[PDB]
């Protein structure tokens, strides 16, 4: 039960003890999070610990760590660590490995540049003003509201618009077989029992493989599948979102991408704009919450660069530092991927540490952005830190919530468009204040997703 | 249980229908060798067929056979179909991969030139002596006598003393903890009960290493590991084997030899020179035996280059073209090999073909070595198709009774060297005469090993 158990006693590597069959999983019992904060403060720059049979080396060096996602990524690391059964989504650009992700990533990188982005500003923008009616009437209600639930509405209209041109207000219908479907895309929890016993059986992953069981419920695949075939046979006969753009480079190097390829595409871009974008949402409105100071801030910068509740545009958004300055410290505070991995694909020396082929090189994101040593108050909730002042003091590789280098997140600077899109809508109609059922301060779950412990709730009251 | 089972049908590659789940492999009650003869006439050039879902691409064209073992080796095709639980043993480089394989090609090729190869008859010449001594008494007693078991003592004897440096007449002493063991190290039958529900179950190949159950008994495995790591830590105080060059190609670019990874290679080597070198020898003796005239003949160039029964030597050896063209002709008709194999790394073109990633190229060279085609009576054993008058018209990649290329047999010269010392020493000394056991004509086992149906007996009368 320790085949591998030994391999950092011999590198000379340090790390908490592992145990035959589990390594070191019964840690996790407080959370990928604060596991890494304990490891990290306990034994420095470098430690190894075991997913079961798996090595797992911690790196926390900035140069280390840009080696790592852009020096020797396509040599070394290029790949992120397996997961459990997967099927037809082994061809998503999430999970693809080695030269098939590099002909993905070339295939889909066209279609997040901000040429593209910007004609898709006009389809954001409209979910935004659907956003806000709907927060309206649960505002002169003046019950307290759910962010998970108007949030996460709001992300699902925006994927539903730009990646398929399926219009839906999802919060007024809950029902329709679209909302349905999409909305069980949820997040992975690592930590929870079928991701543990895999983790602690991973030799049973190509026995659900061949069952056709896998972690995408074949249900809602399915369903989606079906779906695009029929938007894809549709249309024909007679747009600007992500399913046209990806039909369109079928017409041209690289093979283009099949019509398997493309269905595999729509979910994976589903699953990680969709949880994650209603996640930091609510985590941005629960500081401006508590940080009434910084709201106001906001919503005078807002108000300044649209006078008389203009709608946003592109450019405007970009305009807006403060915003920009808020995002990205919330973003510190909660990198919501936690971790950043990568396989070593073979025996490499970076840095003067020598990693062999198979180990998982981990970069702990969440712990890095509270580290003392880097950060000043690394707790407290100060935006002031990503002023123009300040922003030069931050390591790249350090501050790393898209992750870096080339296997960063494709969706990146879509990703900022739209939630600051939902922000400025938001703000120009409503404060929102704490409510007694709010969790002051915010508890983080022990489980596996860098999510509240009880969902979040605030006062919503309208300024007009 | 047709995931894959419809790739040739939509690739336009013809082929038998597979069955769910099993594939073809009820086809192969018949064995490896009837099935590629009758699909070969059925279907011509090129077919495809399924070990399971594993699907299979014959090919037979000389052209397409250069670009797989010789062209695209390194870039496409370089590794063999994984064939089941293998433990350490995966770093055999019989068994090895991809970068691994080539740094262990180049670390122990210079232990197989020729030059070392002559350093190391004067060993093997001493147990063609041991096996005639053995030869006699059975012959003055006059009961038929059984090849696999003189030939079979003969190989150990040589893999003993030319492997480990150790000494034994393994026929004499048959209870010597070395012989019982390497005794043991039989080739795989790829058609038994074990090995096809393997190849129906390879999803079960993760739980078996998770055991440590190893298609290489574990129990022999750690006698010989033990008693190399004797063998290395005596000597060290106080030789031409393997083993010893092996020692030395540890103290030089490629990391040197790892002590797991050496005795690895010994394994290897016993496994891939063992039944194989004994097989050949006893076909070889049939047909010598069904043949006097052949056998006459080679007896009389045997006594013209080493004269009044004189010892054999590497020079004298090379000079005897009879024998090289018996030996080779008995190759022809049994390549023990049965087919080479090469799996597709990557989307491919060759000769106008294309091959997908994952797909199992298969060389049938028992059947190419049999087709009308290219062989005039194509069942006779018919030595004179080695003559200088007539092996030009021998395409290189239809007779590959060794394969071709970067990985093909690196014990090649090796073994021809040994088997014709013994057969030098055998037939100054006796000749071989049937009896009425003597299976007339020679039946092939329907099993996975190209071999005998009923082992080979054959009378040894002295010349003397
Ligand atoms: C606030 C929202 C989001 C955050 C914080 C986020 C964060 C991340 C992180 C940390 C990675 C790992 C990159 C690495 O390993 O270095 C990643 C990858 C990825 N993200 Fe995002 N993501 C967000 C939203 C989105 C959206 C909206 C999309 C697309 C519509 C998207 C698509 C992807 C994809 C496809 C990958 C895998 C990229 C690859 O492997 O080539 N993400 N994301
Ligand atoms: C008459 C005796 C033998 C025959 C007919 C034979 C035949 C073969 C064949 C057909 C291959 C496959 C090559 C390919 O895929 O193209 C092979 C590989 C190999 N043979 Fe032999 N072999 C014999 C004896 C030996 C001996 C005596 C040794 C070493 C002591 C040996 C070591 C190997 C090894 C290590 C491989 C794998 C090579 C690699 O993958 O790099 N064989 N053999
Ligand atoms: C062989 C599969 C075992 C399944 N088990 C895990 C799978 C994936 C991950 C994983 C992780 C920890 C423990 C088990 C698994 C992990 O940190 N990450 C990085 C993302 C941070 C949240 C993973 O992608
Ligand atoms: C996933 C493992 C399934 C096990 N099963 C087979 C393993 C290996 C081979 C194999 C073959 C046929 C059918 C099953 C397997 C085969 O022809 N060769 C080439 C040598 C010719 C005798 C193989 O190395």
């Amino acid at each position: 039960g320790t085949h591998s158990h030994g391999l950092f006693k011999k590198l000379g590597i340090p790390g908490p003890t592992p145990l035959p069959f589990l390594g070191n999983i019964l840690s996790y019992h407080k959370g990928f999070c604060m596991f890494d904060m304990e490891c990290h403060k306990k034994y420095g720059k470098v430690w190894g610990f075991y997913d079961g049979q798996q090595p797992v080396l911690a790196i926390t060096d900035p140069d280390m760590i840009k080696t790592v996602l852009v020096k020797e990524c396509y040599s070394v690391f290029t790949n992120r660590r397996p997961f459990g059964p997967v099927g037809f989504m082994k061809s998503a650009i999430s999970i693809a490995e080695d030269e098939e992700w590099k002909r993905l990533r070339s295939l889909l990188s066209p279609t997040f540049t901000s040429g593209k982005l910007k004609e898709m500003v006009p389809i954001i923008a409209q979910y935004g003003d659907v956003l806000v009616r709907n927060l309206r009437r649960e505002a002169e209600t003046g019950k307290p509201v759910t962010l998970k639930d108007v949030f996460g509405a709001y992300s699902m209209d925006v994927i539903t618009s730009t990646s398929f041109g399926v219009n839906i207000d999802s919060l007024n219908n809950p029902q329709d077989p679209f909302v349905e479907n999409t909305k069980k895309l949820l997040r992975f929890d690592f930590l929870d029992p079928f991701f543990l016993s895999i983790t602690v059986f991973p030799f049973l992953i190509p026995i659900l493989e061949v069952l056709n069981i896998c972690v995408f419920p074949r249900e809602v695949t399915n369903f989606l599948r079906k779906s695009v075939k029929r938007m894809k046979e549709s249309r024909l006969e007679d747009r600007v979102d992500f399913l046209q753009l990806m039909i369109d480079s079928q017409n041209s190097s690289h093979k283009a991408l099949s019509d398997l390829e493309l269905v595999a595409q729509s979910i994976i871009f589903i699953f990680a704009g969709y949880e994650t974008t209603s996640s930091v949402l609510s985590f941005i409105m629960y500081e401006l919450a508590t940080h009434p100071d910084v709201q106001q801030k906001l919503q005078e910068e807002i108000d300044a660069v649209l006078p008389n509740k203009a709608p946003p545009t592109y450019d405007t958004v970009l305009q807006m530092e403060y915003l920009d300055m808020v995002v990205n410290e919330t973003l510190r505070l909660f990198p919501i991927a936690m971790r950043l991995e990568r396989v070593c694909k073979k025996d490499v020396e970076i840095n003067g540490m020598f990693i062999p082929k198979g180990v998982v090189v981990m970069i702990p994101s969440y712990a890095l952005h509270r580290d003392p040593k880097y950060w000043t108050e690394p707790e407290k909730f100060l935006p002031e830190r990503f002023s123009k002042k300040n922003k030069d003091n931050i390591d790249p590789y350090i501050y790393t919530p898209f992750g870096s280098g080339p296997r960063n997140c494709i969706g990146m600077r879509f990703a900022l468009m739209n939630m600051k899109l939902a922000l400025i809508r938001v703000l120009q109609n409503f404060s929102f204040k704490p409510c007694k059922e709010t969790q002051i301060p915010l508890k983080l779950s022990l489980g596996g997703l860098l999510q509240p412990e009880k969902p979040v709730v605030l006062k919503v009251e309208s300024r007009d």
